[PDB]
């Protein structure tokens, strides 16, 4: 069944093609092969699920070292006596999650100015182009994906944005989409997402995003080919968290009470049709068990599942993990098996959904100013192929577990 | 004594125009009898007053599931063991009335994607229109300026600014003095004032508006004639939500330190005269009694009155409610009638102040660049103009109360 | 061994100086005279004690007025019943200390719109300019750092800045480097710092940055020679504050969780050097203590009061104070002489740090746009002679202690 799920992302993918002809085989073939055998390495294999595990316990202690920082400006608020005071209520997520946004943008910025991010992404996004023949400039951006959000990836190779192919720059739009970043990462630990799967899930989207990529806007064309001190570095990425941290908590508040909203309405509109209990979570369930089904989900999970896989798409991943998080506790209104939270944790990982378009426009636009409609042109085909390649990491994640 | 309230309201008004003789009766006279007669119609006719309550349930309803998302990222924080702990300061206004004005400030924004706001201010708008002789685009704007601030309520008529005549612009200005916003309104609903008293003097400040912009700027010009998606949309709303509630937050703790340390001063200022008691609370009530008495309020509750419309006038409306609010529940320092409430929470529902004139500069005058002259010149007469159109609703209020 | 400390601090800077023989000895002797007899007058004479008391008891009374807009906006959350439920983590940082900086930028902004702030800074720049024949912009200069930050400071001779002489320059970056600003001293106040000693070395800077200044870049060249209302000055202000308050906020998570995350570094790397227990503390309290032990903090206190004054230096002084501070509470991890808190204090009341360059060349060169080559190039030596005149403060006040 996630074999036929593969093949079923593989063939939407193919179907949306700009051109079938023109797809490479060894780039296409050597992507899904990385994705599958990383995920096979980290996921099954016992020295892989080691390393995974290491790294894992290492991004948790960071977590905990930046917790200082937050334990110094809230304090009480943000210490054991919470839970005795207010019980599950004394976990505040203002205080709690949003101030790791604001430590670990400040440490990718410290990373960035000693050089080693770039020495990381040098590695990584080599070997991917030696292995799949990609551009050079785009396979630096798909490995910055793993560590940075979809704006700041493409800053490492800037200066080659403004002349990329479209295939190129849609393969850049396509590296953000599927991956998350850094901070964010923190913040859905934070919440009780397992970090391995969030780890596995941003190193299995550099290759899934240049696989779907290239699979739906082959290359045509011809490509081509600080601050300062280390103190200041880091004010600057705590500047950038901060808002960052702001902009998210507000749309949080905003969605959140607008998802309430709606679910009032659905409730009055839905019992015209004699359907009362007529919620948001309802509907997205229903549209999404197929796909939730499709990827692996056993069939008496899958209606839950889509709630938050459609939740992602549909909204964004914040949101999504937000209403998921809960499915990861003992106060789980559902019990899920554990192949099933894997599932929904990896293919809730990315950037993937409309809005994301909005800020590729802003973002990766200022950097080629002159291509700004050809981003919102590709705007929707790059969203559905990194919903596409978060789906194959998740069927994959769900193979070998 | 409420008549003769109106009438002096009215004739202040006269006493001021710019042309006396070139007031249109038509328009004035009926955009009175518009404010009177909507007054009448939801404070007193059976059936009107059960369409504001139904209204105004709504408008309740709206904000509790609004306050989901509040819930959400403040959990504990603004839960019912927030009062078992801490009593009375178990109400945290930063998380509890603040949040609300992201909430709706991303409805808003949905709204208008959706077609929604166009829809009623089209309606409304053309209504006024067609019965005062007003020019369409300063017609549509008074009706926005029934829904959204008054840098925001232009918005609907933007290419029509630049040209617009003297008369025109200080029309815009008057209905953006005159009223409210959705957002703040909101917040001042979690703060206890009467969701029925806010949404009627909201309605009431669009004839009330045009009534007074008429009066003291007739015509004597002849005047002329988007988010990609909607969870963008949403976003965009909550984000200058955001940067609103940072700011009233910010204004609010600066403000009320301000007046702390000015009673302070004053108090020692005071005491050289033998009155050690002295306060700008005291400063204002004496200041503004009289025209508490001449709006309707009863002779022994004028002077209280008068320190919150006084701090309305030379401060803002939040601050004004800020102090008023605890007059509203069953700790009140003094207990008002029920009239003294309604009349006072209608005169503090307007942005006339002089600080809204610098934010008219700004957000005004970057739709018409070279208008900035004339929005400045006419600042202090529209500020008049929003104060007159705030006390004609009390006062009407009043009577019918 | 203070007069030693004296004589070391101005012998570095007369070693580091553009020119030893351009010095001007009226100049550099009379600006060391009104330091150090500023500090004898206030430290040491009962009268002049006293008058310092009377201050800092006037500012002390100002911080508690402002309190009351804090107490509006977070009620229970700072009041006397947290410190029943969380003991000493009832003392919440963001709401306890950020407020201020907020009240006080806006209090600022008012006693700058009512001429209060040009009055007294005319006076004591005049008196510099007059008694050390420094010129009339930069003494002005140095007179204003004592109340407000290196970036505002400037603003009362800004039309002087782009043709400023490189003396002048680095005199203007000086003063400010040498100083603080109201709005952070009143959170250190609140935060623990004995205020009179703030308020002294507040004053002490505007001579003692002349002082450096003039002794490492000697003048060769030759000099020359609005808010609508006081509520929107107050508005200004605010916003101004909110900034601010948002930022500090920031770098305080970001850098004591960096610090934390260091020293989990060190305690490994140390480790294997037989020092598990290595940390930046201590590598810092190991590199300054010579230096504090110079300024005059006894041999058995040198290596506790080098942690701060290193970190300080490193990073920034609110960094420093953040950490200090749980020194002058019974809870003190190492019970230090009083001495040694005031030379602690006074050292680390400065912005003297590399990070605030960058502040500078943003702030001063907006001002003087083709000048920002020049901040930059004098950039490390400012910084140097902001240290010398904290330092020499520090120095000043242990010897009349
Ligand atoms: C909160 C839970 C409730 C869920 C509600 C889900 C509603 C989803 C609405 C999607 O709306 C579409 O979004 C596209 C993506 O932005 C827009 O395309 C716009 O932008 C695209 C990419 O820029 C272009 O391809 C199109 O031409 C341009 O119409 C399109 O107009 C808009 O109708
Ligand atoms: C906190 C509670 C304590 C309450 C204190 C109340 C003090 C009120 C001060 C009002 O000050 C006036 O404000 C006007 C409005 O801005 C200014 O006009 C300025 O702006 C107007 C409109 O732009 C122009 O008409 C004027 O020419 C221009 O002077 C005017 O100068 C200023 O003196
Ligand atoms: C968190 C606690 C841990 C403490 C770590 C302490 C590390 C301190 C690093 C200082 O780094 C130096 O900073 C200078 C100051 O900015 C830079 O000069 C840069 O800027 C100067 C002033 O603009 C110029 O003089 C220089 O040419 C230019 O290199 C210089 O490059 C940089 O190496
Ligand atoms: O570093 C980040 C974090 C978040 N987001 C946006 O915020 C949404 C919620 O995390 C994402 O889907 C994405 O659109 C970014 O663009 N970059
Ligand atoms: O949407 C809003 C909310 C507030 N304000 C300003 O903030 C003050 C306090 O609400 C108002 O009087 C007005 O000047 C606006 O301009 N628009
Ligand atoms: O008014 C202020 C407050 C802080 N800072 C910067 O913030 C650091 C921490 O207070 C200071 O060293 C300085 O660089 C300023 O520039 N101005
Ligand atoms: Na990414
Ligand atoms: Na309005
Ligand atoms: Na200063």
């Amino acid at each position: 069944m996630s074999c036929c799920g593969m093949a079923v992302l593989l063939g939407i993918a193919v179907l949306l093609s700009s051109n079938r002809k023109a797809i490479n085989l060894r780039t296409v073939g050597g992507a899904f092969a990385i994705q599958f055998s990383l995920g096979a390495f980290i996921l099954y294999v016992p020295w892989g699920q080691e390393l995974l595990r290491g790294f894992s316990d290492a991004v948790s202690n960071v977590i905990n070292y930046g917790n200082d920082g937050t334990s110094f400006l809230f304090g009480g608020l943000v210490s054991g006596k919470m839970f005795e005071v207010f019980g599950g209520g004394g976990f505040i997520f203002a205080f709690r999650v949003l101030p790791t946004l604001i430590f670990f943008s400040a440490l990718i910025s410290v990373l960035y100015y000693l050089g080693v991010m770039q020495w990381v992404i040098r590695i990584l996004g080599g070997g991917l182009q030696k292995a799949l023949g990609t551009s050079r400039a785009e396979s630096m951006s798909a490995a910055a994906n793993i560590f940075v959000g979809q704006t700041e990836a493409p800053l490492v190779v800037r200066p080659f944005v403004p002349k990329m192919t479209q295939s190129e720059l849609f393969a850049v739009m396509c590296g953000g989409l599927a991956s998350i970043a850094g901070g964010v990462l923190a913040g859905y630990a934070s919440m009780g997402v397992k970090i391995e799967y969030l780890v596995a899930a941003s190193f299995m989207a550099a290759p899934g995003g240049l696989l779907f990529a290239k699979l739906m806007m082959p290359e045509t064309e011809k490509p081509q080919d600080k601050p300062a001190n280390v103190i200041d570095a880091a004010a600057g990425g705590a500047s950038a968290g901060l808002q960052l941290a702001l902009n998210v908590g507000a749309m949080l508040i905003a969605f959140i009470g607008l998802i309430a909203l709606i679910n009032g309405m659905l409730g009055g509109i839905g019992g015209w049709f004699g359907m009362p209990e007529l919620k948001l979570e309802m509907l997205l369930g229903w549209l999404f068990a197929p796909l939730a089904f499709l990827i692996g989900v056993p069939w008496n999970e899958a209606t839950v599942a889509g709630e938050f896989i459609g939740l992602k798409t549909v909204a964004n991943e914040f949101v999504a993990y937000s209403q998921f998080a809960p499915y990861l506790t003992e106060a789980a209104p559902v019990v899920l098996s554990e192949k099933t939270k894997a599932i929904i944790s990896f293919a809730l990982c990315g950037f993937a959904n409309l809005s994301s378009i909005a800020i590729l426009l802003g973002g990766l636009g200022s950097l080629a100013p002159k291509r700004r409609g050809d981003i919102a042109r590709m705007g929707v085909k790059a969203v559905i192929a990194g919903t596409l390649s978060n789906l194959m990491a998740a069927t994959i994640a769900g193979f070998f577990l």
